[PDB]
């Protein structure tokens, strides 16, 4: 189940993803602009549907939710690029499960596992986005999908130390599942 952040992102990425599948020019330009924007327009990512269902919010929590949606959409744009055959956003694909497919189910690639572990220990959202980008690049090369609604939720959940621990634990569990 997704909260309001992940529910929006799931619906928005599905829209762009189906448009990219159809080779729709607006969808193609939107994903390209999202990639060119990486590490740096609102109206492409976030529309009134995102704000309309939002629950009461603490002081800087809207900014974090907007940033979480922005990171998720940018990562998806990088993930989907030139992948004509398959959808890179699929519900139910946790980040730990996806990363584990990069190695034999028999084995653990220690340098990759070390890097994956380090993703959850990012001190800022900028570092977290940069670390996730490296992982999604690898997932793209193997054509492994991810659930971007779920990821957006977890990005938002990261704002508190206790939420970050819960996210690291979910990724840890999915990696060994």
């Amino acid at each position: 189940s997704l909260t309001w952040v992940g529910t929006f992102v799931d619906q928005r990425v599905r829209e762009i993803q189906e448009g990219y599948r159809l080779d729709n020019p607006r969808a193609v330009a939107t994903l390209a602009r999202l990639r060119r924007g990486a590490g740096k327009l609102w109206g492409l990512i976030l529309d009134d549907r995102f704000y309309a269902d939002a629950p009461p919010l603490k002081e800087k929590d809207m900014e974090v939710a907007e940033n979480s949606a922005h990171i998720a959409l940018t990562l998806y744009a990088i993930h989907q690029q030139s992948r004509r055959d398959d959808r890179m956003h699929q519900r139910g694909w946790g980040l730990g499960e996806a990363v584990r497919r990069l190695m034999p189910s028999s084995e653990i690639d220690e340098p990759l596992r070390k890097r994956f572990v380090q993703v959850g220990h990012a001190v800022t959202y900028k570092a977290l986005a940069q670390r996730l980008r490296e992982i999604v690049t690898l997932l793209r090369r193997d054509a492994i999908p991810l659930d971007y609604g779920l990821l957006a939720d977890q990005l938002y959940q990261f704002r508190t130390p206790q939420g970050a621990q819960r996210v690291r634990t979910a990724w840890g569990r999915g990696f060994h599942a």
